[PDB]
């Protein structure tokens, strides 16, 4: 069995408006990407969105899967059922809820029974002519907090460690209901219902066709990488001589980590801090939760140890809200050894359409 491209996209809803907020999401998300793109998945992964927000994301995955196409959806979140029909419950959902503001599970499933996929495996990880559609919905907020501090839902702790097996999906799943079956949380409960329309030996790990025959792989690596560039590391010269670092990081495809250092000092300046501020006003960002000493502080626990030291950092965690260039300023704040007060000085900076905002 051979695959005409790999697309996945995975979405993880945590900081809900009018909900009990989310943890395990986070992690979920984070280590369910790696090890698809690990598969050959091109994947889209992001964090928080909205209703018109997750639509529009849900929409342009639906609109890759072709003939023969490997689509994987993956949704971590909120969700609720109501006489026969569950949904996706956005982070903007008023409570309680109600179906209009909520994306309807059985209307994607049947926008997908539309399509010829090799495969198409949609997984649902909710806080309650073939496609080849195999459907996974757990129930589990229940979550374990691992070695690093991290947390790992119920689903995703067994998905992890048998998701790289060259074995059939449906197999891997029943592997995965066993195992939660096994679990003291998830013991005799219906955690997992995996509902299967796969007549052939189809798994993740199958090749994908070949470039000299089908490129239709590398026009999708192409727009994937047009998608999720960051912007690069960049050195503003202040007045009074010190020089500041502003380096980029990537957590999620709508989520990037800005952080500055100071690369040099003049002798004569005793303490100088740069701060970033003054963002764009769609991007949402909460000047109390930006300009933390560690990246932790501001959310960010996966690209955590993996920044240099003694820098100041900023998560903006809503890149999808971005509709013009992003434009936000550097403030230094430096003191002189024998001087009464803290001098300011502010520099704008332009850091273009990062990431999905480039779209
Ligand atoms: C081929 C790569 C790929 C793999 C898997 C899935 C996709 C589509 C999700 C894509 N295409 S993409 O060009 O990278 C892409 C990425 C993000 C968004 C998006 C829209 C919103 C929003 O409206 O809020 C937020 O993100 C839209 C697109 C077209």
């Amino acid at each position: 069995p051979l695959a005409k491209d790999k697309v996945a996209l995975l979405i993880g809803n945590m900081n809900y408006r009018e909900h009990p907020k989310l943890k395990a999401p986070l992690v979920d998300v984070y280590e369910l990407t790696n090890l698809l793109r690990q598969l050959d998945f091109k994947v889209v992964s992001l964090l928080d969105l909205t209703e018109y927000e997750m639509r529009n994301a849900v929409d342009e995955f639906l609109l890759l899967l072709d003939k023969g196409v490997y689509g994987l959806l993956y949704y971590a979140g909120h969700g609720y059922e109501n006489f026969g029909n569950s949904f996706m419950v956005p982070v903007d959902a008023p409570n309680p809820y109600r179906s209009e503001n909520c994306l309807c599970v059985q209307n994607i499933l049947k926008l997908m029974q539309e399509k010829e996929t090799g495969l198409n495996v949609f997984l649902l990880d909710m806080c309650r002519v073939t496609a080849n559609i195999v459907f996974g919905y757990a129930t589990c907020e229940a979550f374990e907090i691992q070695h690093s501090g991290l947390a790992n839902g119920i689903f995703m702790k067994f998905l992890k460690d048998r998701l790289l097996e060259d074995k059939k999906i449906t197999v891997l799943l029943d592997e995965v209901a066993e195992d939660m079956g096994k679990c003291h949380l998830t013991k005799g409960k219906q955690a997992l219902e995996i509902r299967s329309s796969l007549s052939e030996k189809r798994a993740l790990t199958d090749p994908i066709q070949g470039t000299e025959y089908s490129a239709e792989s590398l026009v999708r690596n192409l727009q994937w990488a047009k998608a999720h560039e960051l912007p690069e590391s960049m050195c503003l010269k202040f007045d009074c001589g010190v020089q500041i670092q502003l380096g980029f990081a990537a957590e999620f495809s709508n989520v990037m980590i800005i952080y500055t250092s100071i690369v040099y000092k003049p002798p004569e300046i005793i303490m100088c801090d740069a701060y970033v501020t003054d963002f764009p006003l769609d991007l949402d960002i909460d000047p109390k939760d930006a300009n933390k000493g560690t990246p932790e502080e501001t959310g960010s626990y996966l690209v955590s140890k993996d920044l240099p030291k003694h820098c100041l950092y900023t998560r903006l965690s809503s890149l999808q809200k971005l509709k013009e260039h992003l434009v936000f300023t550097v403030c230094l704040s430096y003191q002189y050894s024998g001087l009464e007060d803290t001098v300011e000085d502010k520099q704008e900076v332009n850091v273009g359409k990062p990431l999905i905002a480039k779209l």
